[PDB]
């Protein structure tokens, strides 16, 4: 129960800082604000310009009348990407081939992998075949509930490695369900 | 969460901001940094100048002006995030407040957690001292809290008629019973 910080309204933050050292910190702060934000609002996608997609822009502070330059924002993303805090995706899968938006990873993919895997066991379904769609129905209500399927797919992949699961695709080789 | 946020190293923060609006936020950010710091390092006292220090960033080579710091404290005091005290107990600004009791947890809040322990330990009728309350049965967030400050968290219990305090020959609260 938190979302946006008090520093989120501190102007000097929106101004990029000339200084390898400083900028390095300032960016972390932003990285951090992002995760915390998406996390509490249970959001998953962020457009490169900061727009939030809903299963509303975080770099444009209306109240403070300030906005982070795209130039900086980009620095923010890469940095966040280098750190594994976000995932570059295009009109669908992992791409940073015209990456259009980001999958904010406040929880590692492997981490999500576990929590989902967990669910499966903590619900005995550890042998059945459930779809990704139902993965986000009434039965689910762990942090990952409502997570897009495309992104859900990336959280399950870890289960395919670690040989704990097998995915099932439809006629158009699209993952639709999975058995763990 | 560490003792210091990433913003703790963001210079612009140490510079006071000319602006009722802005400063107001900047201060909250500092208030916040303090609580969070003290909380995780399980610290309780902070000297007005910041000695825990926390206002003098060595790595960043930057330090908040006392002027600002004072604004920080009052603001933090208005909010009830801290408690002003002289070498003794609660003591107002001028009235020689020498240090602060950082309230990362409201007094009423602490009040509850302590009350809680009592019930969660059935001792809800006995007479335990503040010393034992701080120093081998206690291990909730309040474990190790100074007695003087512990006293202020129990007071709420005297109000709400849930407890009675017992002082020694030198009218010093030593124990308490919170039936």
């Amino acid at each position: 129960m938190s979302a946006l910080p008090p520093v989120y309204s501190f102007p000097p933050l929106y101004t990029r800082q000339p200084n390898s050292l400083t900028r390095r910190q300032q960016i972390s702060t932003w990285i951090d604000i992002i995760s915390q934000y998406c996390k509490t609002k249970k959001i998953w996608y962020m457009s490169v310009d900061g727009t939030v997609i809903n299963d509303k822009n975080l770099f444009n502070n209306e109240d403070i009348q300030r906005s982070v330059s795209q130039v900086f924002i980009d620095e923010i993303w890469s940095q966040m990407t280098k750190e594994g805090k976000c995932l570059p995706i295009d009109q669908s899968g992992r791409r940073s081939t015209t990456t259009t938006r980001y999958f904010i990873l406040w929880k590692s993919l492997d981490s999500w992998a576990s929590l989902i895997l967990q669910w499966f066991e903590d619900s005995g379904k550890l042998n059945q075949v459930i779809t990704l769609y139902e993965l986000s129905d009434e039965t689910v209500n762990w942090e990952f509930h409502r997570m897009p399927e495309s992104l859900l797919y990336y959280c399950l992949k870890p289960l395919c490695d670690r040989n704990r699961a097998t995915m099932l695709k439809d006629e158009n080789d699209k993952v639709i369900a999975i058995k763990v």
